[PDB]
């Protein structure tokens, strides 16, 4: 009951309005070689829309370090946007750094399949992932009733960064894999004589021909990668609504 | 470029066949009371899927506990089911419980929208999440490359389970939101009339009217979430690789 | 081009949401005995738009006193809409009473032809003036550009009311008229036989068989008409924004 | 329903056949620089349009002072508008100087979305405001049983060609606006960027940053649109129907 | 019903993945001037087909010798394939030698008219024989319970490089027919002048005009087919399952 | 491409005029309790079509003890078909004793696909394989320069009737497959607890869970499955060109 | 209903196989400058045909002295037409010299209409006479059960030609026509004027200024054309069945 | 590229208007139990016609005995055919006693076919035998230049009558025919076994089983048919133009 871009397709291309300002995707990102999330909320000033907004605002560095850039969508307009982030400086004390494409209409949200059942008139939370080529790498589709985890957002960038800079795969649950660890895993010989060539080299640890590993990530990018999660799992100290 | 089922809409009804037998879906859940989960993976005998096969069927237990059955997908024959099957129990140790759903001609994942631009013959990696009425909760579409995070697909279903019982929203990262911990927020008036009357009853703790929240999950029930998120940020203490 | 209902029309039928609950057009009015003015503004935070709303908003008690409830509607939320209300009441003092319709999808926009070629993206300034049995009686379209004279509203629809009491047709600029000053017009006579009787019969004052008049609304009629456009005229003695 | 021209559209190109001869619009105006006001009225000899054009026909240099000029409309033939004018001017003694179209196959009315359900064969009281670019930026529809005010036809487009060349938003009800007076809006900032600029610059009267004014309008342009009230307002001391 | 390539139509073309690389079909093998025959199999770990790819795999070096290569297909991926090679290998001590189309999906099957009734997953038991110019010389569709007689389809491709290169057809049961034996059939004569010839000839053995037969395959060539039948017939002393 | 029944449906049913009467198909062999081989050739008078006429003939007591009637089929008409059966038995001494169906128009062999491209006017050498409830059970399509091996399509019979009966899958090249000879396959399980089941039994022998075989054939039925192959392999004593 | 090519159309152009090889119709006679008559059959083996033949080859040299060849037609293969030849020319003792074009599936048949109810097999008896210039000039249906006439065909033949060569129409049942005799027709005048100068010209013997004629033809044109008829109204001094 | 209606059709119903009344055909003969021959013509007053009219005129008498109604067609109007039909008896001396259709407009000719290439407006020369049941029996399109031989339609009808009656297929020209003289065909036997049975019975002269024959029409019949062919070739003693 509904059409969406595909992983692996070139993110629709779109001018969009945002409160930075109108820009062009996947292109403004893809020209400044930055990968970049695009994530929807169903409508500015309700709460765990908010909440998904500091949580990402707090993890902007983490985001821009990696070269990532971040960009929201809701079907509100662009002074909603304003006046939302300007509430919440106020009164959470976090300024939101980055920006929230308006689409009143709901143009953008259609495009991207995220209208869903549960609401005729406000996008799902979904998060699409796209690379610096500009092409869609995963989609996400959380409910209205359920805030995302951010700190996986981050651990999915940072590693499929890290696999397409090592010609790897990442395996469940990684830096932290119950099978391999932080180990990655070398993409699978496709034909018979490679598959006997990779056994015939010894050049990776296996358990078969179609399941080589090694562990070629550096310390700094798993130690990385095992903080977010570490993060996602510790109870804050000191809760913004009290600082509040 | 695709088309997929939505989030609010019932698990489109079909009858597949896995290596346990033919079911319905989702009625052979629903019959039992039970949500389920479906998930699917590009392909029998390759490592990410392996990985995460592994990592499923070592939370099986999990899923049990909150009334979560798992069905696993892939293009593969029931016969490769069976024997890939058997090799993880011969050469990982773990035995995989759950049914895989055959579907070699892709007619099951282009219902479901499995079938991305990235490859013309194997699904993604995609979730589905349903609850025992039939209907689709949340949607996840992770790629070829990169293995899934079990634990968070437990946490999303324990908090949608949580937020459906209690009447309450969930806050991003919850049980660790950085605004209100592990508070569960009270879903916003929409009416001028409901926003007054909240903010006088002096109820909830509040942020503002469309923003209220309390702690009414029990302790037990923040634990366990919490406990999701603790062992994915964990480094196993031993790799089944080394023991293999 | 666009297309729109018409005056003579019943108003579309159709369920919306407002920040006062969900209701039913023309229904909720009809059901009442009560015309309606439905208005629509582009956006909530943007400043003509708010100006017109203190403006309806100080002339309520004179849409009260005629039957008239009064409806707002843009493409915002209803989350923005109470948001801004808050915002008139606590800056400029002004409380808004009566609901403003959140129509996030353009879907009432579209049915009511409120999405002109000024923005794809915001409703125009519509006015749909509808009488209590539902029927679409005026339609005003302002741009985004320029704020209306709400008590040329007021005159619009006092007029049609007394128009439709007295069976008369109302002359431009009612009740200040320069050919009849604040008499009211007989509808022509559509047949030879009737022109002919209507000239025999010496009843009204009359310039020909066609143009009849006479002097039957009461002088309360006439000076509370009167009396909206004198306020239009009027140079406020305090400003709002003095105060403010 | 029916189709409509819209605001912000290029007004329907089509040639017409008026009482003052052929004339090809928007051109005939836009090649003069000129602003029209394009009305239609359903029928010559009908008495609510005689007190229409009687009404438009002195504030005929009102509106040519402004650089606009007045164009009427209705299904009669040219013959039936030269009859009805040499009757007004005889009988009320004022001469209509503008051009009516004839449009006996109501083929204009159509393209303008001038019959409605109240009359099949009639149109009803519309009102084109188009600027000298040929672009729509007004339509107002009145019913056949109520007359215009067209002192509010003179200030909406006085107050548009003052938004023009002043780059201004106008306020309701100017320029006598409850708030902010005579004063003129600053169309609002869209992104964070120029809000926080406007805001920093303090070049502007301000409620917030979305609500910024300030008062370029000439004395004599803000006297002049007030006289257009006043004289609304105003009942004249003498009526034509007394000499007549 | 279902659509098939046809006999005397170019095998169609297409880029095909294998589990010895992606090739390009009628051209990989038309390039070299060898003829291929295509055939396929319901899915890999399957009974019949695994006696199918052992009994192909002995007469390898008879298809060789013709200068023919052979070539697998079924829906099951590479990797089902490479493991099942590997399973035979290992169990039966047979190395299949020559590639296998991994068509999960369906996509070349449906092409080929290999998707029958008898199951909507799987294909039935195609061979498709294509000759050098990449045309499809003969089709036989098996079913998934009736494993094929390979050494049918080594006759039948040696009879018709046979006939194409002694330009003669080949009779029933060739080279054991029971009125002509290993003789040849001349290709009849299709006008009057030409039998008329042909019988004035008295160059052929002949029946009647239209039936004319010579014998000239060579000693070796006939025994060669003859010799697939004989071994066809002969009961293997020695099954593989015993001396595995 | 061209359009052909499929194998597991019933054949097409049709009204055919026959050299013997008009029957329908397949309710004339089904009412009888019968499979039947329909087999096509490109024209009666031609050599290749007489030799396969000759090798049925031959074999006609050897289909009709499997319970299977043969049917021929042509586009030529019945006086053909009696003409060219008297001459086959006045000069070969050879009594044809099964219908051929007449199909001038080629209206039957367009609905079994029997038009392929080497030939736009008569049928290529097709054979289907009806079972006793009119299902096709196997499709061969041999070219016009090729003549059948008869006594593969009794062997494809006989091991279709076995596999019927004993509810066995045949391994290739059976009666003397080179890995378990005359056994028969069982179907292989298709969900992990039926393999599990059968491979505990201890039942069958049995390569792998999916491999299982037995020998339940009759020696009589193993040995005339044989006889059709050692036919096919041996030199015929006398060539009927020599007695006629 | 069926269509059919229309006299004073081109003939089909068509390319077809006869038992003399492939031509081109109607080039290949329009080439020698010679007329043909195409006439089609139901059946070779077929008594009413083989009559046909017979006194069409038995008449044979009456159409070559008139320059016009003869070619015929049925759904029957080249060979059923060759060995219906040589049946003929053994049984009755005549040599059938023309082509037989074959058309089994009935493609030269369908683009003449010759395929009628009575039989969905074979043609009906139809005839075509083409001129030197390929075009149709008479079509003459029989049915199956009732041999043509012959010298009837002869006739219109001859008097085609003749009527062709010496600009006149042909008068009923001509040389013996009731009214006047051999003599032949002017076709009659189209317009008063020319009938008025045909009157008064004297030149041909009339019954009116439409029905004119005179006797141009030659006593041996005449003579041939009514041998013709009386070869057809002569019984045969020996029956060819006799001597057979 | 025309349509007609075929032998072996029921001939189209349709009410038809002639100059003998509105009569519905293939009913009102039908009706009668009688046959008739519908023949057309271009154009009254046009010479070939009134050839052919006169001579069905003259023939009418035998058509009678035959039971063998007739009736014209032509697009004339029924005055012209009254006026033409009064000329022709008065002019030549003899009366046209049977009906002609009037379809002015062409409806009937479109339906039968009539309208060929050689004249947009004049029906060909077209010649309809339809039998007792209302069949189409046999169809001749004549054209424009070229008079019908009547005797051979008379030829046609006592054939076609005499086959009926005595179960026979008539041979080419009979009661002429060269090789059986005024024998009768037995239509050919279908089946093998009836072909044996009719070379048994041993009750027909026979030159082959599908030739076969009887001499079962009496001396009377072959006589009267034999007088038509006799009449066709007598040169008449006297023209009718003669004593005209």
């Amino acid at each position: 009951p509904g059409s969406i871009p595909l992983i692996g397709e070139r993110f629709p291309e779109m001018e969009v309005t945002t409160d930075h300002g109108v820009i062009k995707l996947p292109d403004h990102y893809v020209s400044q070689g930055k990968w970049f999330v695009l994530f929807s909320h169903p409508a500015d000033f309700t709460p765990v829309c908010t909440t998904e907004f500091v949580s990402f605002a707090r993890r902007y560095e983490d985001f821009q370090r990696l070269g990532v850039d971040l960009i929201g969508l809701s079907v509100d307009s662009v002074f909603s946007h304003i006046k939302w982030k300007e509430w919440i400086e106020r009164h959470i004390g976090v300024r939101i750094p980055f920006p929230i494409i308006a689409d009143p209409q709901g143009t953008v949200a259609r495009r991207l399949g995220l209208l869903h059942a549960e609401s005729a008139t406000h996008t799902v939370r979904g998060v699409f992932i796209v690379d610096a080529r500009g092409v869609i790498r995963t989609m996400l589709y959380y409910p209205m009733e359920l805030g995302r985890l951010v700190d996986e957002i981050l651990r999915i960038v940072k590693a499929l960064k890290l696999g397409d800079s090592l010609k790897r795969a990442v395996p469940a649950d990684w830096p932290n894999n119950e099978i391999i660890g932080e180990g990655l895993i070398v993409p699978p010989p496709t034909t018979e004589d490679q598959a006997r060539a990779r056994m015939e080299s010894g050049q990776y640890r296996s358990l078969d021909w179609w399941f080589c590993w090694d562990t070629p990530a550096s310390r700094d990018d798993v130690e990385e990668a095992r903080r977010y999660l570490r993060r996602a799992a510790e109870k804050p100290a000191k809760l913004l609504y009290e600082e509040a």
